[PDB]
């Protein structure tokens, strides 16, 4: 029932948010599924594997020729108005490059918006047993 929907690169900001131009309106949007470690919050520090994170979202988003949006089955936004997606760059899932690498975990996982939870986190146990990044 999911279906990816074009969209265009404004600005990534950190590992797991990126603001694109979608339907014609800029947005921010979360990735999700995914928690890449903090850069910005003060009470958090700069947490480890944090500029990492970021610098694999940006590169990944920057160089693609096509970048995709697909929503999932429940809420679209959060409660800070950003919007909930997995994002594709040139047909590859970001949310899962990242935990695949070891520069996310599998997080916030909520209920109906989990249609690629299992995917994740079979990519998620590879990379613990790999001990990449977050998990060496
Ligand atoms: C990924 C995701 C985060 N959030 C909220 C939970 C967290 O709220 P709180 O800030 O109150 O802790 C926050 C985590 O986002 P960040 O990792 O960007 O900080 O965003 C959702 O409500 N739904 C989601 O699907
Ligand atoms: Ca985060």
């Amino acid at each position: 029932k999911l279906h990816k929907e074009p969209a265009t690169l404004i600005k990534a900001i950190d590992g797991d948010t990126v603001k694109l131009m979608y339907k014609g309106q800029p947005m921010t949007f979360r990735l999700l599924l995914v928690d890449t470690p903090e850069t910005k919050h003060p009470k958090k520090g700069v947490e480890k594997y944090g500029p990492e994170a970021s610098a694999f979202t940006k590169k990944m988003v920057e160089n693609a020729k096509k970048i995709e949006v697909e929503f999932d089955k429940g809420q679209r936004t959060d409660k800070y108005g950003r919007g909930l997606a997995y994002i594709y760059a040139d047909g590859k899932m970001v949310n899962e490059a990242l935990v695949r690498q070891g520069l996310a975990k599998v997080a916030y996982v909520y209920k109906p918006n989990n249609t690629h939870e299992q995917h994740l986190r079979k990519s998620e146990a590879q990379a613990k047993k790999e001990k990449l990044n977050i998990w060496s």
